[PDB]
């Protein structure tokens, strides 16, 4: 397969982790799905600006975090639609930004900072304005295991690394406003050193531990 | 910003930009906080410039729409009760798309809400087009970004519906003016205060 120079799928998914505990990014992709998509992907906990910054600069500039239902409900965050009618029950909350810390909420350091505030041990509600510039998931609960979505795999890889289980992603895109397929994901992470690995990958991995 | 006209001609000139298929930069530099904005008239907006838009600004790509299309377009506010900036519940075409996140997508989006009977069930929610709800009466309500889209969309003979997204540097920075102007003069698309607009129109 197209992969093999990143490894077997367990070695992938451990290399995964291992760039994650590093402090690195991982490109997750779907193999799966009509539509495949390639994520930046980081452990929440450790994102750093230049992350960021690689993030909005290469993808989407939708930087999504995304959080376990506990946290949601810690920061008192409900769904942005009562009733979902996109096409893959994407899982949107109302969209957050610091109450402090920030300036437009735009900036790259903005986002961590919001991201930041989130994610904080003690986060209470009134930390975060609503809305905002950084776009909350809620991960299905069972992870990878339940839903094969780059939203789970996040959380759990973020986990897998011994972290807060809070990931951040965005779908990596081309200049030219057509998203990345599956050579171009491979080239991306050759490139930014950021291990590919698949959904698929991360599910079987799960499944045996 | 002289480089770009007198108040007046400035206004004059980002009208023009915009009717001839054209971008403009609309730059506050009256709040404390100032930031440059790609801005296109959405019924003219193309695909090129959506991929532009998305490359160099924040990638949260507004949709800048008028009460009556909200609630023609049954369009919550996203909150009861804002906290913050004017975003509506989210949107992704119903048809003609796939992932709702390529620049072609987020058009077929675009041009689905502002189509002249759009109807509720043309659009699924949520997505990933933000669609924005300008303040009645524009600029001279209120100096934003959201309110000039709208406005200069609506002086350049489209339908009252902006696109807009704030430019940022790779780095992650945002845009200062200096930087604004550099983009607006290399990318041939004119840069416009939110406070020469208002005077342009206050008369």
């Amino acid at each position: 397969t197209l992969l093999s120079d990143f490894g077997t799928p367990v070695e992938r998914v451990e290399r995964a982790i291992d760039a994650l505990r590093n402090g690195r990014g991982v490109m997750v992709l779907d193999d799966e799905s009509r539509e495949n998509e390639g994520d930046m992907v980081f452990a929440a906990e450790a994102m750093t600006l230049e992350q960021m910054a690689l993030t909005i600069r290469h993808g989407s500039g939708i930087v999504c975090l995304c959080i376990t239902d506990e946290r949601r409900q810690q920061l008192d965050l409900p769904m942005m639609v009562t009733h979902n009618s996109s096409q893959f029950q994407t899982a949107f909350t109302v969209t957050i930004e610091a109450a402090e810390g920030v300036t437009t909420g735009v900036s790259a350091a903005d986002r961590l900072t919001t991201i930041r505030k989130a994610i904080a041990d003690n986060a209470k509600p009134a930390d975060l304005n609503r809305p905002g510039h950084v776009f909350p998931l809620r991960g299905q609960p069972g992870g990878v295991l339940s839903r094969r979505g780059h939203t789970e795999a996040s959380i759990d890889l973020a986990t897998l690394a011994g972290y807060k289980p809070a990931g951040v992603l965005c779908e990596l895109t081309n200049d030219d406003g057509s998203m990345a397929h599956a050579p171009e994901v491979i080239a991306f992470a050759k490139l930014h050193d950021m291990p590919v690995v698949t959904i698929d990958d991360l599910a079987a991995y799960l499944q045996s531990r």
